[PDB]
Parts: C-alpha cells; structure tokens; sequence
C-alpha cells in the first residue's frame, strides 16, 4: 500500500529505479561502452523500474521511455567525480501538471537534499522546491499549465 498522495507514486518509482538499478541491472557483467540505453532497458524488462517496452537512443546518449498514462522520461547516466563507487543517474520527467507540481514538490519537500534537480528551462542542481514553493512556482491554477519538465539526480 503507498495511497495518501496520487503524485509520490512517481517519487517512490524514480526511487525505486535508483534503488533498483543500484545493484539490478546497471551492468551486471562489465562490457565495453557506458551504454547508458540498453542499461535501463534491462532494469525496465527485468520489472525493476517499469514493466514495458523502451526506445534505446538511436543516436546513442541518452535512452527514452514511453509513459502512456505519464508523457516521457529520458534515461541518462551522469558519472563524473566519484569517491565510492558514487554513480549519478538523471531522469527527465514530463507529465507532472500543476495539481502533481504540489503534490510532488510536497513530496520532495520531506527530503529536499538536493543533488541535480533540473526544472523546465531551469537548470539547476541546488533547486529547493517545496509544497510552499509549488504553491507560488506554480501559477494560480491554468488548467493543463506548460510541460512540468522535472530531472531526477540520484547519487548513489
């Protein structure tokens, strides 16, 4: 059981993919390349993070996953200095509307620690946001307001 919030679904399942992927599928053999694609398609069809199918970057940098009920998510990894075995994944997500942009924010807010948080147009790694905060981030309330693109860090 998780209920109480409709939108910390999303935030236990990036958390469930970067404690998944800590030790599931990020290459659970030692090949060449990063293959920073392939290596989230093996977590997703291993049932880890997701259950579906996924698009591994034709261009090869960063992979895609298809969100029917969500929109999309990019898959890339992010590893540069590391002391212990630190990896840093980021994972784009673009679905969150303003009702989710407090509900997830709130739900964010009860761990802040920021790490690579990357809002929309917003670049950013330090970005606090808060219930407070997507309460006035967040306009009043426009419906279906402009795609909430959010990027995930995850060191560790």
């Amino acid at each position: 059981m998780w209920g109480k919030k409709d939108a910390g679904t999303e935030l236990t399942n990036y958390q469930t993919l970067a404690t998944n992927t800590i030790g599931m599928m990020k290459g659970v053999d030692g090949y060449a390349f990063t293959s920073g694609a392939k290596m989230t398609d093996t977590l997703i069809q291993a049932g880890a993070a997701k259950g579906m199918t996924v698009s591994g970057d034709p261009a090869s940098g960063s992979a895609t996953l298809w969100n029917s009920w969500g929109g999309q998510i990019v898959v890339a990894p992010d590893t540069a200095g590391g002391t212990g075995f630190n990896n840093g994944f980021t994972i784009t997500t673009n679905k969150v509307p303003q009702s989710a942009c407090v509900s997830i924010s709130t739900g964010m807010s009860r761990s802040g620690g920021t790490s690579g948080i990357k809002i929309n147009g917003n670049n950013h790694t330090d970005a606090k946001v808060t219930a407070e905060i997507a309460s006035s981030e967040c306009t009043a309330d426009n419906g279906r307001t402009g795609t909430n693109t959010l990027v995930f860090n995850y060191n560790g």
